[PDB]
Order: structure tokens, then C-alpha cells, then sequence
């Protein structure tokens, strides 16, 4: 068992002296590695430290952090304990590898005595924490006690260093930060007085920065309180015009936040007042008496407005992005919104969609409020999601008071919008490319979403998105759900790609409503060619085996350009033993074994003469599959050789003339061929 | 300009210049445009009676609608002077008339704490227990609903509040749409005393003290998480008040106590029933070193490990940083151990973190650094770039900025060594192909979002589990408008990227920065990647499509489709009749250079050459290009079997024997016709 450790916990000495005559004393848990001893100090028993101390137990022992018990003691704060450690210490300013010494814990924990005890027994007072160098590179460390006793706003150990032990004012951490920050970020206003006092009359550099570039003159502004303000201004040398990283002033930030006070004051100090529009500003607070103030000193007439430069990039909402962008909105975190009709996007089942502005990108804005289980599922899907490069992009989410807003990328059209804008670009008898980019990009998504553990549960085109750059994206995951817990739901998602799979290949013409009411049977028989029948039927048809059935699905036919597809039936009909008509051979016997159903039975009846009547100068074509397969390689070399001309003609583009002629041709050699050495020529 | 002119007046509130104009003929009711303010809006907003007076004179409507639907009269609640709402309401149809939002006088009087002006608008009819009902939007995801009181409380007027309880019959339970009533408004305000106050007035009234908040916070965890033990004890005086009850992350008031280091507010907790198996109390005060509490939780008084890393390569180490405690910066879990380090950088190294619950490398920056903003820019503007390395977010922590990224298992130099002994020595490298394509891709859309890299190397590209690559690193990248022919640099660095992938990571990046261009030309394997490295160091024109052009081009074309369009040039009509004349041989046969196809038929097999004159093949390319084309055809003939063997596979013989013979295709046939032969791209 070994639980000396253990014994050390309930305190109980009788059980640890048993044990140290009975388990290592120096012995360290490792996960942190804390030893009995460290542990002892930490919940401050003398008598504890003392037995150990009584065999062997070395106080300069370190745990994972670096901390020796020592260290540990100016924490607790015990001067006895610190006392009965002294002797077996080399250095008392041993650090731990932030930096850390017993005097800065005593700082830290604000330890009256214990800080004066190590005063008195040689520890620097001035040490700045030497951190490691990956620590060190982004410029942490180098923060004093001092520091640390200012930003816990203990009153006591700051006046005490100060006066008594010779602190340096004006020392700097690594990031150039003095007390007087770290004095100003304290949340207790009092303690943050008395220490800024202290400090400023010892003469703290009162032009330093802090985080963001603020001045401590501007953190005085932005913690609302006028008598630090006061405090600061009463020093001569303050420059009252400096600005923070984003470039606001003390007085604009004042005016902002509506502290008619403490802008008065400054304006009153030499701030300049052309720092902003602060009279608009304060008008729009409804700060009148500011407004007034401001007004009789006019300054408000000398500053003109930026003119704006950011183009956004959708074309159907760049108009009223750009009107968003010039208005004045408060930020609910990193995003900007408006909710007006006129920033509107869409309505929904909570909330609506708005455009918006997250970290200065066009967004679409999806509300929800804050509770809802809704909202809960979409922003869960969507944190998994964000490798999954056919998924709405997901920027992130910013809760206010009790909405949560939900940040997507912007889209132009829906896919029933696009469809219908598009709708004219085919002639008729002409390839459908757009379906295939549109339902292959679908089939990557839904199935990346099933690999990341998410089914949608409501597949339809309003949740299709289309990009300026003609890129679909699935959305909406508010009714989501993790399949795990019910693994067979999949197959709800799988149907409603094979209604999707329709209403795409019918370029939007029949609604999705209509499709919905529909059974499978009928949504099949509705499909007009007999790849997209296939195609669908293995949707509906998924099978309880269907891990990535998705994914082998897009090497279907559907998916094969026309180009392939007659590219695939010349390669297959230039196999030798087609040629040859061994009838023997192993193409054949896949491709015409045993014995009229299929629209190429009798096909040389069915093609016009004259390229027949041409095409049989060399025992002559007859009516199998196999001779079918001949004639396309045949034509397919010599339709462009220039005693051909005519044939050319009547033929028009071959891929198209053969698949209207022989609709189930090329599923027909599809399924023959599938899983043999023949699959070689297949597309790509 | 007339109006514009009244308008103007009336800011400066030269009232001569009004009246001028009111008579001149200017209207009172014009409403500008942008937010739909009248100048009697305007009036009312800055105080002045003597304004009010004189417009309303002149037939201007206080129902008038802004953009908000706020009319002047409720705009006077805001000032809360009583002397123009005096003036006002002779003119309005409803003292409750509210804006778009709900707001009514009184609320916005009780909003910016009017007491004179809330009691003349008591007298006058105002209901007191009014919830603002707004737009179907706003109530659709439970939003409104508040009253005057809990606006009063949310400010912290606490003149305001009392009168409002005791003279005006307030309902203390009133509650919004959310669920809300006063006491949880009461709570959110900063200051400590109104607050007090405030609490104290509506607990003694019968205010529920068992609501939720944001985030389920009941009143004693907003209590709790305050800080504030004055609060806390006025909350616990009512005994039907759940100690028990979990906000929605399922902590505990006391939970939450100990946590933050609130002895005695922890043990206040005890005394009052808080149960103690909330989570590990002790656990939590010993790594607060709150000793007492400790001695206290132990005197008085967890397993749910189910979260499984994607990650495989860093599973185990993320399994542990999930297991530990760690304090959040915002919405990042990290700690800074070698446990879960993952690569050194310039400023920072790169650490495992935890963001959203989701596994990420964390690349850390100074907060003040340049590098880091350049970073954060980039990769904000690079989201829909599919190519690079998902951006989750930013936290500060105030001196470090951390940049939150996707987790990916391999740098492209580990994996290339990982994969090195996959492929006989010769195979076609189609991974090449892929890793090139992509990069190829993401960097061609980042020149498109307007920046430039400046740093492309194998060491700032990472392969994801799934072999898909990304680019990384934009910490000195530059929007390139700054300097548009610094993208050059990126173009260079993707070439000697094509060599040091081709040669499939056995030449160190670093040699291949020291080679000269000619020499980086000399150590490629073949024409296409000469070709290609070469369109890279002299490039066209178009920053953002000059490499989705090059995506074309026959590096990237598999050993099938070169032999493919070999064969289809080579069966062109005029390449096999032999017809000089002929567009196609006009633009084959070009001053030239010495191409390894001269006189090709000596150098290809002579049993092959004989067996194929099949009875006058010339030393041109256009018989070439035949030659292949029919060998293309019939070689799976069975009487020419023995020509198989000597051959091989005809794509690699063609290829190995005339080296530039695809290059020297591409480059004739480019931007003709004939590029119709070319795959698909
Ligand atoms: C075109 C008129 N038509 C009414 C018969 C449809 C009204 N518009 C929409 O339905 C609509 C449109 C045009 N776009 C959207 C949704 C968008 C959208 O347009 N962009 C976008 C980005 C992310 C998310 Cl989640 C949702 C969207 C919606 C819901
Ligand atoms: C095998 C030792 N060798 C260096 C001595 C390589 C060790 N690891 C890496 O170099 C390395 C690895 C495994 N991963 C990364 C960088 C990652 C990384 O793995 N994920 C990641 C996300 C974002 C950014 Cl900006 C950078 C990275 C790096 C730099």
C-alpha cells in the first residue's frame, strides 16, 4: 500500500510515526510530485514538519513546479515553520521554475511576518521571477513582489516593502509592466486607491502600458472611478493624450462609457477633444449636460470620420454589410449585429438570421435563446464540424444577457434559389455537370458528418447553401443528433439525400414538399435517366451495412462525366476477345452469358443505315452487347477521319447519341463488370 | 437644405434661426433618413423647453415614430424633465405608448432613474407592471417582457426601486419572457451597495428567490460568484431558498465557494445544509491552500472519465490534460508542461490545449507582438480556405496571446519519412501529387484573400490523420498590396517545396535553399518538374491565378492520362494521313533545340519498329504520336504479345525513352484546339 503519504492527510501523527519506523519519507506522488513533507507545511502542522524533519526529509525536496517546502512556508506564512526550514537551505531566494520565492509567496499571500522574517534573513527584495525560456520568449516574468503585492491590493506588505525593506518603484517585468498596473487591476476599489498613493509618491512611472497599450490612466477611465482619475491627473508629467492599441483616448472612452464627471474633468486638464466625434457620441448616450459641456468648448468640429475602405465580398449582401460596418453598434463579444429588417437574412423557428460582423468578417448570424436545447445541438455539431470542408464554416458563437448567437459563414443563395437563377444555363439535351458538383459535394458532406459521429435528422434543400463560388454547404444543425445511441437514424439522413438527389437532377422543378409526399417507388419512377434511378435506389436501399456507403457511391455512374462513360465503353469494346468475338472468352461470359429485355437487343436496327450501311466495310456486326461495344470503339477512332464526314453529322456528338439511343447501356456494363479485373476501365 | 438647415438649428439650439424657419415654411415633422429623428426628437433629447415649445406651436406630431418607434414623449422620460412631458401629453393618444422594443416613458424613466418624472407619469395613467412586448423575432427566443422594476434594479437606482415598490404598487414577482424577475437584475449590477439595497427592498416584498438566470444561475450562485458575503447571507435569511440547487453546468453554490477561495462564505454554506458531495471539496481548497477550509470541509465531510481524443499520436497526452485540473482562459484549457509540448518556436512553442471542449495545438504569442497580430489576421481571413490549418480562436490571458489551431498528427517532413518505404523505387508518386496540389490550392486562395506567406517550408505544412495537408504559420505573413512582388517569394520557396517533396524528403530543405536556381533545375528528375519549378521562379501576371493555372499543367497529370493524350493527339486525321499542310503538324513542327525524339525510330526496339511497320514510319513527331496511338490499340492483340513484353507498360516505356516528349506536347498544343486533348483537369 505505501500510504505514509495518506496518514499525512488526515494529520494523524501517531499512524505517521508508526509508519516511519515500519514507507520513504522523501518519497513523491507522481503526478505533481508532492512529498509528505511539502504536503505537511501546506496544511501547517508543526508537529508533522517536525517528525519528518526528525528523519531525514530534505526541505529543499522539489515537486513538479519546482517548489520546495521552504517556498511552500512563506505561502502558509508560519515563521516557525520557515524557522525549523532556514537551516538545511543553500539559498533562501531558491525559485521555483516560474521564479517564484518564499518572499514573493509571502508577498503573494500577503504573510506580514513572514515577509519581514525573510527580510531580515537576505532575501532580494528586488528579485524579478527568472521563468523558463518558452515562458521567457513571449516576454512573461520579471514581476517582483511589489507587483504581486499590488495586483492582491494588499495594503499592508506594499506600504511596508516600500518604506521599510527599500523596494524599487519602478521596477518592470518582462513586459515593461510597473506596480502601478498591476496596482489598477485590482477589483476592490479602496485597497486599489491606497496602493496607486503609495506608489505614485514614490514616483511610479505613470506613463507606462499595460495590456492593450493601455495607459494606467485609461484603466482609470474604464474602472468608472473618478478619484483614481484624480489621483493620476494631479501628476504634472501624464500625458493625457495617449492612446490604447485600437487608438482611443481617456476622454473618448469617458464620453463613451457616459461618465459626464470624469470627461469634464479631463477636458479641463488640457485632454484634446478631437480625439472622436464626442458630442454625436454623447448625444447618443442621452448624456444632454455633457452634451452641452462639450458643445461650449466646440471641439467636436475639428475631426473628420475614417472613410471607409472595407469592402465586403458578397455581391446579393455587400450593400447592406457596408451600411453595418459605417453604423455605430456595441460589440456582444467579437461580434457586431443589428437586428433590423434590413440586415435580415432569413426567418427561422427562433430568432431569425442576420447578417453580421465577427472579428470584422461577414457573417450570417443564427439566434437562438441562450436556454435552448436547439441552440445547445447546433453549436455542438457545428465545434465537431469544423474539419468538414462541405459544412458551413462555423466562426463561433457569442452568448449576450440571453441570446445566443450562432456565426456562419455568409452565403449567397439557398440551393432552391440558385437552382431557379440557374435554371436556363442546359439547353435541354445537354450534361448536367452542375448536379453532380452539387450532389457529390452533399454525399462528402453528410458522410464526413456520419464519421464525425452527427446525423442531421432533417435534410432539405433550405439547408443546402450556395457560396459565390458556386460551392454548396450543408447547415442548420438544431435538430442533429449523435447516431451512436441509435445507430440505425443514419438511414433517415440517406433517404433524404436520395429526395435530394431528385429534386436536383429535375433542376428544382418539382418541390421538395411534393417529393416528401411521395413513396420511394414513385420517387424512383419519377427519375429520368437510369443512373439517377440506380443512384437512388441505393439510397433508400442503404443496408444495415452502410459505415461508407456514401463514399463508395461516388464512383457510380452518376458520377461519370459523359465523356468517361464513352471513354469507358471504347475501352471495353477494344479487349481482344471482343474484337475477336470469343464468344468463350471471359469479357463475353461476363458481359453475354446464356439467353432480349434491354433497349440494345437487335441494336443494329435501331441506328440509322447509312452509318451502319458505312459501318460494316470490315465477320459483320450482329446483335450482342459485345458487337455494341465493338461498333463504339470502332466509331470512336474513326468518326473524325475525314471520309467520315457524313456520319459525323447524322451522329452529332457520339457519348450523347449512343445513352439517348441505349439508355441502360452504360449501367448495364456498369453492373456486369463491377467487381471484376474489367473495373479497370472505369473513369476515374 | 431648408430643412436641413432647421435640423442643423436646432443642434446649436439658436432658437431665432427655429423660428425663421418654422415660418419660411420648414417642416417639423421631417424625419432624416438614416434613424428617423425629428427635430422634436431632437428637442426633447437635449433639454430644451423653450424648442419644444415653439415646434409644437407649429403643428409637430409627439406621436411622431423614430426608427425604434420611440416618439418624443417617450424620449422625455429619458431626459426626465417634467415640465416638456407636461407639454406633451395633451397631444398623446396613450401615455403607454411604447417603441418597437416595448419601452414606454415610464420604463425609460425608471431606465435612466427620473424620479420626478416617474411620479408626474404615475398621476397620469402609466402602468407600472407593464412588460415590454417587442417584435416576433425578439419574442420568439424568449426575449422581453421586462418591467420598470427590473429595469430599476438592473441600474441600481435605488430611489427609484422603492418608490416604485411602496407609492406605485410595483409587482415584486413580475417576471420577462426568459423567466427573470427584479431580484436577478438586482444582482448583475457592479456596485455592492445599491445592490444590497436593492436585494433587501424586494426580498422583504416576496420576491422568489428560487429564478434562474443566465446560464441557470439561481440568485445565491450570482451571489456566490460576486464575492459577496452580505448578499449571500440576506439570501439564506429565507429558508425555502434551494443551497442545493446546480447551475447549468451542475455546480453548486458551495461548489463555486470553494472554488473561488470563500471561506467564509464556504462554511456559511455548511451551516445551512449545502451537501458536500457537489464535487471534491477538499481536493479543491488543498490546491487553493486555503488550510482552514481544508481543516473546516474535513471535519463536515467524482469518477466520469468518457472523453476520447481523435488525436492518436497525442491521444494518451490529451487524455491527461483532460483528466487534470486546469483554470480557464476563456474558452481554452492549457498547461504549460513538457508533458504536452509539441514543437519550439521563435516566441512561445506550440502546446496541446483544450478549446470548446475540442483537442487543438496552441501556438502562443507576447500580447503586444506583431507576429502574433500578423497570425491572428491571416487566419481570420483564411477560414474558407480549405487547405489551411483550422482556426478555432484566439484567448488572452493579458500577456499572452493564444492561437488556436487544429490539432494535425505529422509535420510533411515526419511524414514523408513514415511513408518513404511504401513505394518500389520506381513507381509513378501520385502522393507528390496530392501534397503539391494542395499546397498549390491554399496558397493560391490565401494570394486571393490578400496575403502572402513570406516562409513557406516543409516544417509550416502538417498532414492530418486522413493524409490531407495543410499550411500553418502566418506569423510573418503580410497583406501583399504592401508589396505585390514579395508574393514572388512564395512562388520560389513552392518550387524548391515540388523538389523537396519529389525527391521525397531525402534532400534536406536547407541544401535546397543554398542550391542556385540552375542547380535546383539540375537535381529535378524529369521535364515536368523542370518545367514546373521553372513557371515558378518566372512567373505570368495573376497573383491569385497564376498557380490555378499551373494545376494543369502535366506535373500533375497521372502517367495514364500522358500516354492517353499521346494517343489522342496521335490519332488526329492529319497525323495519320500524313497531311503537311495540316493545323496540328503546322504546330508540331517547329528555330528548336535538339529533342531526344530525333530520329526516334533508332532508339526504340528494332523487333518492335519492324513488327509495327505492318505492311513507312519517318523520324517526325506526328509519326511518333501515331505510332503511339497504334500501339495503343493493338498491343493487347494477341499476335503481338512478344512486342508486349519488350515494352512493358507502354505510358512508362514512352516516357523513359523520350523524357520531354509530354513537355514538348504541352507546351505546342497549349492554346490551341487541340488542348482538348489534354485530362480533364
Ligand atoms: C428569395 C425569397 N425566398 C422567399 C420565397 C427565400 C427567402 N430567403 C431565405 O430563405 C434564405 C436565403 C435567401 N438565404 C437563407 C439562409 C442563408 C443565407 O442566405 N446565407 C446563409 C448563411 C448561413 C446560414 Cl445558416 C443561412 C444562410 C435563407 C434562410
Ligand atoms: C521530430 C522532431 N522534429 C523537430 C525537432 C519535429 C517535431 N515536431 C514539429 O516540428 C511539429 C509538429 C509535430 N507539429 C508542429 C506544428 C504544428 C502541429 O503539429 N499542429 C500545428 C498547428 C498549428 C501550427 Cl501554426 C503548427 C502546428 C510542429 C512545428
Amino acid at each position: 500500500e505505501e500510504m505514509l503519504t495518506q496518514a499525512v492527510q488526515e494529520a494523524d501523527i501517531e499512524q505517521v510515526r508508526q509508519l516511519l519506523e515500519r514507507a520513504d519519507a522523501n518519497f513523491q506522488e507522481e503526478e505533481w510530485g508532492w512529498s509528505p513533507l511539502h504536503s505537511a507545511v501546506q496544511m501547517d502542522s508543526e508537529d508533522l514538519v517536525a517528525l519528518l524533519l526528525k528523519h531525514g526529509a530534505d526541505p529543499c525536496l522539489r515537486k513538479r513546479n519546482g517548489a520546495t517546502p521552504f517556498i511552500i512556508a512563506g505561502i502558509t506564512g508560519n515563521v516557525r515553520l520557515l524557522q525549523l526550514l532556514l537551516p538545511n537551505v543553500e539559498d533562501v531566494n531558491e525559485c521555483d521554475v516560474n521564479g517564484f520565492t518564499a518572499f514573493m509567496e509571502a508577498a503573494v499571500y500577503g504573510r506580514v511576518e513572514a515577509l519581514r522574517f525573510l527580510y531580515e534573513n537576505g532575501a532580494d527584495v528586488n528579485m524579478h521571477r527568472k521563468t523558463k525560456q518558452d515562458q521567457e520568449r513571449i516576454r512573461k516574468g520579471g514581476a517582483t513582489a511589489l507587483m504581486d503585492a499590488a495586483e492582491k491590493g494588499h495594503v499592508g506588505v506594499v506600504t511596508i516593502l516600500l518604506h521599510a525593506m527599500k523596494a524599487e518603484v519602478d521596477a518592470r517585468d518582462n513586459m515593461g509592466r510597473n506596480a502601478l498596473v498591476y496596482a489598477l487591476l485590482n477589483p476592490d476599489d479602496g485597497k486599489a486607491k491606497a496602493i496607486t498613493r503609495l506608489l505614485l509618491d514614490h514616483g511610479a512611472d505613470v506613463n507606462v502600458r499595460g495590456e492593450g497599450s493601455k495607459t494606467p490612466l485609461i484603466l482609470a477611465v474604464e474602472r468608472k472611478n473618478l478619484d483614481l482619475v484624480q489621483m493620476l491627473l494631479e501628476q504634472e508629467q501624464i500625458e493625457v493624450n495617449d492612446t490604447d492599441r485600437e487608438g482611443k483616448t481617456a476622454l473618448l472612452l469617458a464620453v463613451e462609457l457616459r461618465l459626464e464627471e470624469i470627461a469634464k474633468l479631463l477636458c479641463h486638464r488640457g485632454a484634446s477633444t478631437n480625439c472622436g466625434d464626442l458630442v454625436a457620441i454623447a448625444r447618443r448616450n442621452y448624456d444632454s449636460d455633457l452634451v452641452k459641456f462639450l458643445r461650449l468648448h466646440k471641439a467636436g468640429e475639428d475631426f473628420r470620420p475614417p472613410a471607409e475602405n472595407w469592402k465586403p465580398q458578397s455581391s446579393r449582401w455587400g450593400e447592406a454589410l457596408k451600411h453595418l460596418h459605417r453604423i455605430w453598434r456595441p460589440m456582444i463579444g467579437k461580434l457586431k449585429i443589428f437586428i433590423d429588417e434590413e440586415y435580415k437574412i432569413a426567418d427561422t423557428a427562433e430568432g431569425g438570421i442576420y447578417l453580421g460582423l465577427y472579428e470584422d468578417q461577414e457573417v450570417a448570424v443564427k439566434r437562438f435563446s441562450e436556454g435552448s436545447t436547439r441552440g445547445q445541438q447546433e453549436v455542438s455539431c457545428l465545434q465537431s464540424s469544423r474539419a468538414n470542408d462541405n459544412v458551413v464554416t462555423f466562426y463561433g458563437s457569442e452568448s449576450d444577457g440571453s441570446c445566443l448567437h450562432v456565426c456562419l459563414a455568409l452565403c449567397e443563395y439557398t440551393l432552391q434559389e440558385h437552382l431557379a437563377n440557374h435554371r436556363g444555363d442546359a439547353v435541354p439535351n445537354e450534361e448536367d455537370e452542375s448536379a453532380r458538383n452539387i450532389l457529390s459535394s452533399l454525399f462528402k458532406a453528410i458522410g464526413e458528418l456520419h464519421r464525425s459521429g452527427y446525423s442531421h435528422q432533417d435534410l432539405q434543400p433550405q439547408n443546402i447553401l450556395i457560396d459565390s463560388k458556386n460551392g454548396t454547404f450543408l447547415a442548420d444543425f438544431d435538430k442533429s443528433i449523435k447516431w451512436a445511441e441509435d445507430p440505425q437514424k443514419i438511414k433517415r439522413d440517406l433517404e433524404a439525400l436520395g429526395l435530394l438527389v431528385l429534386y436536383v437532377v429535375k433542376k428544382g422543378d418539382i418541390s421538395f414538399e411534393t417529393l416528401k409526399n411521395q413513396s420511394f417507388e414513385e420517387v424512383i419512377q419519377g427519375s429520368p435517366d437510369e443512373e439517377t434511378r440506380d443512384l437512388i435506389h441505393h439510397l433508400f436501399h442503404p443496408g444495415d451495412n452502410v459505415e461508407d456507403r456514401l463514399s463508395s457511391l461516388l464512383a457510380h455512374p452518376f458520377f461519370w462525366s459523359w465523356e468517361s462513360r464513352y471513354r469507358t465503353l471504347r475501352d471495353v469494346g477494344n479487349e481482344s476477345d471482343i474484337k475477336t468475338r470469343n464468344q468463350n472468352s471471359r469479357i463475353l461470359q461476363l458481359l453475354q452469358p446464356g439467353t432480349l429485355s434491354t433497349s440494345f437487343a437487335q441494336w443494329t436496327t435501331k441506328i440509322d443505315s447509312f452509318v451502319m450501311e458505312e459501318m460494316n466495310a470490315y465477320n459483320l456486326y450482329q446483335d450482342t452487347l459485345g458487337d455494341l461495344l465493338k461498333f463504339i470503339r470502332n466509331l470512336g477512332e474513326h468518326i473524325n477521319e475525314q471520309k467520315n464526314k457524313k456520319m459525323k453529322s447524322i451522329i452529332g456528338e457520339p457519348s450523347q447519341y449512343f445513352q439517348e439511343k441505349f439508355p441502360d447501356l452504360v449501367m448495364y456494363v456498369y453492373t456486369k463488370l463491377q467487381n471484376t479485373e474489367y473495373m479497370k476501365h472505369f473513369p476515374k
